[PDB]
């Protein structure tokens, strides 16, 4: 009898998915790591050479975390002493290696405790942030030029984001943007002077006698937000003037009237930059298009080139206004925007005309614009077979919009329905990355003729291993509720028999723009639960879910903890109606927003669920950050939406927890969803005399991602689910 | 059939022990609160009068927490707006009511947020501490005289203790000592300038958007300690025009050479004060005897009047050097000290003579000196029947030490083997309080011929209630380890059958000078476990336990987490071999030091225990306070005892928990045993891949004593023990 996919298989990564991570260095070459060696590949022929031997840094004295080759291929930036901070941020030591001289640069070194470093996009200039100030090095062995003198720990951030901008706005620590040829360096400055601090203990190693108090400027819903300014400096002037001026680009008057955010920075040309600003009430955004004025040395943003993007039904963008993709001359751009029917499509703008032209349309959505050439625009969408959980690459002819080719749809339709893509520097080649429903498949293609050059990684080694395992299957389908299709997925036990009643676990995210029903192949906890424990693991995309238009996505506008919660309860009722579910053994679990939804469901008094697990849940919207929370909730004030902020807490439902078995889990060093959120849930349960199970994870953050904690959490949860379902 | 004593009975206090809390006001009368009225009783006859009617403050407008009648009976101090701080500390507002003119005093009121207040021992003067400074009121309606001007929150404490002195030295917030007739006011000043802060989050009500960080000067083992100064002010020479002069009494040279503590303050006469000082290495203490010099207005401590108390086997005193009991003229005193055999007995000292004479001797110990007259000294000891867990009142004739009379031994030997006593002002009367093995019994006695005047409270109502309940029994006995007798107790289920095998729970404290095997009657969680669940609840006093001499008590000197842990394992091993114990179902639990011992036992690899629960455990001695830890452990330095501090952690034993079921519980706002201690245990268990159960209690302190958290913790622990023992 074939073995099943066990918890130890999941925890020890016995069945490993192979990836094919390449780094394009030009229009026809990419770097790839094979046995610690960095190889350089010719995309056209597939032949390779050793770019940098695995022995090169044996006597370096430090474990090299990562590398970055300069665009001109003359130098390599070596990253070591990697100290992780938030989701994207970290600090590190850096050394530069001269590839021609085959020697390490020992003079004018990048200082220790550097926050961020980036090469210019052409050549080998460097911009780095140290002690919250910006520095530029024209040459790697030459002294740096200081750009800002205002940097102040937890107060003034130059060229790096504060906590909330990193997590919720830029999805990056960097707040610097080199112009295309590296002449200009644009950057943002954040001022957190009056932003309140979240404070929590950090225990550290057992040797630390007194716990440390971590203090982070973090605006919770309705609190004082950071303020922002934007500047551009001419880096070519640095060696000629003692102190090059950083020219400020001010936000438009429509933004200056109140609290706002800088939400996008995109260079259009060597002398034209676009900025998108967003009001604190995130249903109004403005794009400014600013030109360098050679005579005054200033940047001017013509009101005739200003573009407004607003929403009457919700917020702007999926998580923020989309980025523009400029034509070469910078006179027009393409941008994903919500059309009249509420579907996200590509609109084509002239920089000085306010009405744009939709180039795509239909009851499906464009996910992202991937590449733009003089002849074609390449994008990913879920158009294929009307499956919102599928992803394919398309090519649209710019001279004729009726000419739209699906590049990936028919390559392997049974195996591959979810693609991402990586184009070479001037889109001469593309790597397709198929991630499901079959095993991931990595392929290389030439853009000149859309022909498949070769298979880079087909996961044949894993396919051979999986043949000896009783793997679960995955069903992706939909149910019709109020004449609307709502998609779901089920991870089904091997030898699934519709005449048997199986215990069911509802795996929840359900946040705005979430998508838990898709065609991706995964080897995860659900794989073990279905394979070894014979539990069906189901997910459902209800109201508030993404990629299906604004009628569905904006259904929870100003009303988090309502329809998306009710729809999970209804999903379990619908799954019961299917006949293969044991109604006495329905559980629910989720992490982060999924933990908030799980807790709201367990506290609903629905009687549908026996038990559930909430990991790092939000419990009260006033505890979560301003940028995310307010996007959907507005402000927690009597004039705005306070009544709903107060009505949508987990704590108010404490009495209903007497009806369920609950396991509450949270990392003590969670900088994102503060441990406070679970500490308030537990106190409310204690106050009404509800027994429940709890687990804190010392010094673990939002991901509970350390090797040991990850294994511990999944082991603890597996015992809990098995006990709930009376499984030995 | 009759009911058992249930978990709800314990949690809802269905069966209440009645008390008889009186307050002696003279040599012949006492105050007693009855039906919210305050009565005054004549001790000779038992007749009473209403002192204060419960209706007097019906229009007060504030809920009165407590009352304090001035020694002359003219005024009543009304305590309200009580806000608890640590174990003894709190702030409150105060009003004074004139009992003669039947009016509240509205002039010169004691301020709000007052930290401590006390009447003089005679008359009606008041001394109070507000904002860390001392104030004196000669008359309740008159303006206060400010005594100190140096008081500073968390830095300078005048007349109040800091965290460590409150918890570990004085067992009180007060650091004020009035002279016998109220002429002088002695006080200590603590300086915490360089003492590190323990910091932890406090979540508060759900309405608090950002958690607060509590910061308390708290010296962990080996850290910088507070410094102390001692002063005496004459309250009879205070001026409205001039600032009060405080006369400092400096510590002897033997103390000033290094870190030290003030550990006792005891007035001998109107003009003589005794002070005891302890070195930071707590095996050397010095008493100074200081006399007021009318001529110079100074306090002089003659070197010929110094008394050294040292220990070669351990620390000095049970938890600190004992208090002296001075004679009427103050020329001699009686003090409990460890004799040459290591047994604590009463020694008689002359103020100017080095050698003291022991007035009691034997293989038993004096617990406390209770009263002293020119003819007799009254004391509590465990002499009777050689039972260290029993307590009786004795008197010793001062003119003939061979004449020792037991005053409580024979009153009711079957019901009463554990007494405490309260004597009237000049020991003319005494109240005996019997607390077991039977129901508590309160009686009143006259000293002249030791007449048993009357029964004050006999708990006959509770006896009637308990007749309809299947109550457990208690067995108190001993086992012999290495020719030494060590006592244990077992709470046995009702209808105990020695032919049946019962699961056993070992209830542990086991700290230095602990005593868990005694004759006290208790209605607690163990009562329910035995009565309803049929579990034997055992406790054992092994090496390090108290009241049995230093050979046993000092066995753990410099070696915490050694013999006291081994001895708990040995006792359970011995109990496991008894025919009435199920060796497959032995559990262990404890709180605080008991949580440390439980965890050390569970991590020992003994294999004796199936499961256990640690509540607020110490996990590493370097995390606990200096005063308690160093008393037993010395300093955590390589030259002193660092190796043993490092070898005695729970964390080092994490791998051994693989074979046990462990439940770890801790309050997040524990200012005493910081949450950090359990946070380090859980991280060590996660690091070795050991599954365990956990529960944090939001905002609960060391006591986890709020009504809802108390019910929740005992509910959660009951489920855990029942699951461990396969009990439905
Ligand atoms: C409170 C909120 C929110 C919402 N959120 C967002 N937002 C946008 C980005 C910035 C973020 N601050 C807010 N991205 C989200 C979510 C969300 O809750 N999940 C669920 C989830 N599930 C699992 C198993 C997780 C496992 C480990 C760590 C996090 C996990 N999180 C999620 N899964 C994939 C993406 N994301
Ligand atoms: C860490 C340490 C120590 C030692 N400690 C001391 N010391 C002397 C006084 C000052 C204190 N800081 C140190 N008195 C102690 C202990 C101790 O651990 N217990 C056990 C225990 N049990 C139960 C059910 C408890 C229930 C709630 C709260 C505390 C509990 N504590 C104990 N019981 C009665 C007295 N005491
Ligand atoms: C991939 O193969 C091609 C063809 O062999 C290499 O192209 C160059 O071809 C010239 C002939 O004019 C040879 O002299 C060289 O060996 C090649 N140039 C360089 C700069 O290496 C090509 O370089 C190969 N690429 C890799 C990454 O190995
Ligand atoms: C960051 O923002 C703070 C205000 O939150 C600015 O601080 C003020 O600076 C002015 C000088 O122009 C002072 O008069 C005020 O006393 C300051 N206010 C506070 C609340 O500190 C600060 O100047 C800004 N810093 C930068 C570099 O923009
Ligand atoms: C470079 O120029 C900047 C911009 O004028 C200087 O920054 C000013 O510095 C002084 C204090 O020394 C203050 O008057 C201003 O508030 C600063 N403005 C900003 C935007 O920082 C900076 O000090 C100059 N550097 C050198 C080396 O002269
Ligand atoms: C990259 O772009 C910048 C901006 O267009 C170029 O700098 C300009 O060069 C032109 C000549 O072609 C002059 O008219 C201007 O004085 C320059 N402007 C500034 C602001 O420096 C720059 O030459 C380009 N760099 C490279 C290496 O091609
Ligand atoms: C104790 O606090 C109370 C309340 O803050 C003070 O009592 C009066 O209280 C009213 C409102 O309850 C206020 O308008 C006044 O400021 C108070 N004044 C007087 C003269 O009573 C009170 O003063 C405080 N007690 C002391 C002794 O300072
Ligand atoms: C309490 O004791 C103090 C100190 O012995 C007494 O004060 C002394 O009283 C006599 C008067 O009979 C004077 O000769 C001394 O000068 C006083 N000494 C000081 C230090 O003030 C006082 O008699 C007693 N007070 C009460 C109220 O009984
Ligand atoms: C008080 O206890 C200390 C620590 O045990 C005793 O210290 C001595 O000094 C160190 C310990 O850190 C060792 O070098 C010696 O072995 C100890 N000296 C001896 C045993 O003579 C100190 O002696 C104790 N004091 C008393 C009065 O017994
Ligand atoms: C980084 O720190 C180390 C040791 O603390 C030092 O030897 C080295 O010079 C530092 N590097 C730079 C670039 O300052
Ligand atoms: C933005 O949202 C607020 C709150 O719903 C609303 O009052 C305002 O009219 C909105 N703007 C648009 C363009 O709908
Ligand atoms: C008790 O009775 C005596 C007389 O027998 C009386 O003088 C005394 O004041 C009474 N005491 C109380 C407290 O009522
Ligand atoms: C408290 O102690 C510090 C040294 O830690 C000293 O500088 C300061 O003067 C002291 N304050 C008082 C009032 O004694
Ligand atoms: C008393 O002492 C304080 C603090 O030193 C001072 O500020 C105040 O003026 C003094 N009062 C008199 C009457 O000397
Ligand atoms: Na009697």
């Amino acid at each position: 009898t074939r073995k099943t996919y066990t918890l130890t298989d999941y925890l020890k990564n016995t069945y490993r998915l192979k990836l094919y991570s390449l780094r394009w260095i030009s229009d026809h070459e990419y770097l790839y790591k094979q046995e610690n060696n960095i190889l350089v590949f010719n995309a056209e022929y597939g032949n390779s050479s050793v770019f940098l031997e695995n022995s090169t840094f044996d006597e370096f004295g430090h474990s090299i975390n990562d590398y970055s080759i300069s665009p001109d291929g003359q130098f390599i930036l070596l990253e070591y002493n990697y100290v992780k901070q938030w989701r994207h941020s970290y600090t590190a030591s850096y050394d530069i290696y001269d590839l021609n001289k085959r020697q390490l640069i020992t003079e004018e070194r990048i200082p220790n405790n550097t926050q961020w470093v980036t090469w210019s996009p052409v050549g080998h200039k460097l911009a780095y942030v140290w002690n919250n100030d910006i520095y530029v090095k024209i040459e790697p062995n030459l002294p740096s030029y200081r750009i800002t003198w205002t940097g102040k720990e937890d107060i003034i951030y130059n060229g790096i984001t504060d906590w909330v901008y990193e997590e919720e706005v830029f999805s990056a620590y960097s707040a610097l943007w080199w112009s295309p040829n590296g002449t200009f360096l644009a950057y943002a400055q954040f001022n957190d002077t009056e932003v309140p601090l979240i404070e929590y203990s950090f225990y550290s190693d057992e040797s630390l006698q007194y716990p440390k108090t971590v203090r982070v400027p973090y605006p919770k819903a309705g609190a004082v937000n950071p303020t922002v300014k934007f500047f551009v400096v001419n880096t070519d002037s640095l060696s000629s003037v003692t102190n090059a001026t950083s020219i400020q680009i001010t936000a438009p008057a429509s933004m200056l009237i109140g609290d706002h955010y800088l939400c996008d920075v995109t260079w259009a040309t060597q002398e034209r930059i676009s900025l998108q600003w967003l009001r604190r009430i995130q249903n109004y955004s403005v794009m400014d298009i600013c030109d360098y004025d050679e005579s005054s040395g200033r940047w001017n943003c013509l009101v005739a080139r200003q573009h407004i993007e607003m929403s009457t039904t919700g917020w702007v963008g999926r998580f923020r206004p989309s980025e523009p993709h400029f034509t070469l001359d910078g006179n027009s751009f393409y941008k994903i925007i919500s059309n009249e029917e509420g579907y996200r499509h590509i609109c084509y703008f002239q920089i000085d005309k306010k009405d744009c032209t939709f180039i795509t349309k239909g009851t499906w959505e464009v996910i992202g614009i991937e590449a733009l050439t003089s002849d074609y625009l390449y994008y990913i969408s879920n158009e294929y077979k009307g499956m919102p959980g599928g992803r394919n690459l398309y090519k649209i002819q710019l001279s004729d919009y009726t000419k739209v080719t699906c590049l990936s749809c028919e390559l392997n339709p049974e195996r591959c329905q979810y693609y991402s893509v990586s184009f070479s520097k001037e889109a001469k080649y593309y790597q397709l990355r198929c991630s499901g429903p079959g095993l991931p498949l990595y392929t290389l293609h030439s853009s000149v003729n859309d022909k498949g050059l070769r298979v880079l990684e087909d996961n044949s080694a894993l396919d051979k291993m999986l043949q000896n395992v009783q793997m679960p299957s995955k069903k992706l389908d939909f149910i019709i509720l109020n004449e609307t299709k709502f998609w779901y997925q089920m991870i089904l036990p091997p030898h699934f028999d519709k005449s048997k009643k199986y215990p069911l676990l509802l795996d929840v995210y359900a946040g705005p723009c979430s998508q838990k029903a898709d065609t991706v192949f995964r080897l995860n906890w659900a794989t073990y639960l279905a394979s070894t424990e014979n539990i069906i693991v189901a997910s459902f995309d209800g109201r508030g879910s993404g990629y299906q238009g604004d009628k569905i996505m904006h259904a929870i506008n100003r009303r988090l903890g309502t329809f998306e919660v009710e729809d999970q309860i209804e999903a379990a009722r619908q799954f019961s109606k299917m006949g293969f579910v044991d109604n006495k053994r329905i559980a629910i679990w989720g992490w982060s927003y999924g933990g908030y939804v799980t807790s709201m469901v367990l506290g609903s008094g629905s009687g549908v669920f026996k038990c559930g697990i909430a990991v790092a849940p939000v419990s009260r919207w006033e505890y979560y950050d301003s940028v995310y929370t307010e996007r959907y909730m507005g402000l927690p004030t009597p004039e705005d939406n306070l009544d709903h902020y107060r009505n949508s807490t987990v704590m108010s439902r404490a009495e209903n927890f007497k009806q369920v078995e609950y396991l509450l889990i949270h990392g003590t060093a969670d900088d994102n969803v503060h441990f406070q959120q679970s500490a308030q849930i537990s106190k409310a349960l204690v106050d009404v005399g509800v027994d429940f199970q709890a687990m804190w994870y010392t010094d673990e953050d939002h991901g509970i991602a350390s090797s040991t904690a990850h294994q511990h959490i999944y082991t603890h949860m597996s015992h809990f689910i098995k006990q709930c379902f009376s499984l030995p």
